């Protein structure tokens, strides 16, 4: 089997930051505070590795920005683990409480989650700074993401083969690149009327479902070892087209390739809202770059570990 | 080989003008009066068909409207016999001296190929009526198609195998595609500022790069009958990912998938710009709807006859 690089045109090159192994030991000290670990758990936990993610995709800055980019991807595990055996109508409320946290920092928590998420959030808005328009953005992503999980955990257990036009609409709100593109993008203090703008969000569309693509082609191996394989984006090529393994990598490599080329086309053809907000749209984008790349990093090097290896047989 | 159907979700549907037999003689009376056909030149032209083109892509309405639909696809025809054994600074003039020809249906004309294109373009505005922004925009379409095809015709006889991303670039101009999609559209007096707008622009691209990736998957056979075909969209896949045939078509399948779902979520989300307009813009993409698929009908047709089996091993 050959493996295609669906990042290959992908402009934003992989970087590490330096000050990861400097905040590695608080940021793990922080969640353990709010999660009993048993043992298994914090095996796999550890075996994902999510510093070095905040790593890749934060911004390269002080030690309390590489700070705040570890505690994102940590509170979705503390989220997902604390809301795994609350039902559909009980998460949705969970949800609703976190962002009541990051929406109002001075009031108290009621809970460990609560408190976890108005910890994290206050902790964000001292380092980057008030963003009104930002926050809104980052909150509106946070619950169109909570939604699509506890809205697909309430579809599980279905005899239903997803097509490929449905995986899409549902993996761009789980998979979490939206919620991580608006909190990376805080401080910026972006307009409300350019996030509604149909460029950006076109943008934000073509950057999500590569973070998809590229998490399920990474996992794909790993899935189809164990039948995890069935919610796969593969999966679902393989259905619809009617083609093998190796047909629905070359498609993926395809659908890659517009993709990405769309994205950086829809870039350069932004409008201009002036010079302040354009130097913001510039860099909101750089990070979502940075964003993209980092994923396919960290998703690669995880649920298929070795070298450079690039052909199987599975 | 097993050969993906690239407009499988394009979801307009072949549809051939009745009215065509009845307007074939009288418009193939139009070309002989204005080209010198030799034998081996008449064949490939009537085995070329390019009136059943016209009513597989024009409006479906009165014969004449199928009349100025054939005499679009003959011109372009015509010019390019006209201009074939030009010099690259000839051709620009001819291509100049045609655009007055159309800016102006009631001055006379000084050569074969420029009363064609004057009585033509006459006909066309008797039929669809005045359209001054749309006749602006069809004009600049059909400079930047003749400005790409006679620099192409003088880069030509070089060494560089083009990568994917310069085939797009030059093949959106060179297809044909943005020329007959603004003349499909003349009547609607669309303004000049919904024709500059992105998504117009964009929706515009995504419609060319399906008009020639179709033409070529569809020509590659014939192509490769005869040679290699350095110039195909194929050959490029294959040289810059390494993959063979069976290959390039998986990623077509791909790259066509994510263009039409781009096209048609870009469709969904245009802005409005009043009820009068909007209609406009919703009768101009349906037409560009009709036009693709037309286009992919015509060049399945005429560059393998044959049928639909699936499978081609050559």
């Amino acid at each position: 089997i050959y493996i295609p690089d669906l990042l290959i045109t992908w402009p934003w090159q992989k970087v590490r930051n330096p000050l990861l192994q400097e905040v590695q030991d608080e940021a793990n000290e922080w969640v353990k505070s709010f999660v009993l670990f048993e043992p298994e758990q914090f095996e796999k936990f550890k075996a994902c590795d999510f510093n070095l993610l905040g790593a890749l995709v934060g911004p390269l800055g002080t030690k309390e920005e590489l700070r705040i980019s570890c505690d994102l991807m940590n509170f979705y595990f503390a989220f997902d683990e604390y809301t795994d055996l609350a039902s559909a109508d009980e998460a949705k409320v969970i949800a609703r409480d976190v962002m009541e946290s990051f929406r109002h920092t001075d009031k108290p928590s009621h809970n460990k989650i609560t408190e976890m998420a108005r910890q994290f959030f206050e902790r964000t808005i001292n380092t980057v700074g008030n963003d009104p328009t930002g926050i809104e953005q980052f909150i509106a992503d946070f619950d169109a993401y909570t939604t699509s999980i506890i809205q697909e955990a309430d579809d599980r257990a279905s005899g239903h083969i997803r097509s490929v036009e449905d995986y899409f609409i549902l993996r761009r709100d789980t998979c979490g690149g939206k919620p991580s593109f608006s909190f990376f993008g805080l401080g910026l203090n972006i307009p409300k009327e350019v996030f509604a703008h149909p460029m950006f969000i076109s943008m934000t569309e073509s950057a999500t479902d590569l973070i998809a693509i590229t998490n399920d082609m990474h996992s794909y191996n790993l899935e189809q070892s164990r039948g995890l394989d069935g919610h796969n984006v593969i999966t679902a090529i393989m259905h619809e087209y009617k083609i093998n393994l190796q047909g629905a990598l070359y498609w993926l490599s395809g659908y890659a390739t517009k993709t990405i080329a769309k994205f950086i086309s829809d870039r350069k053809n932004l409008p201009s809202w002036g010079p302040v907000v354009d130097r913001a749209v510039e860099q909101y984008f750089d990070r979502v770059g940075r964003c993209v790349r980092g994923y396919d990093a960290w998703s690669y090097e995880t649920k298929r570990y070795y070298g450079k290896n690039g052909l199987e047989i599975q």
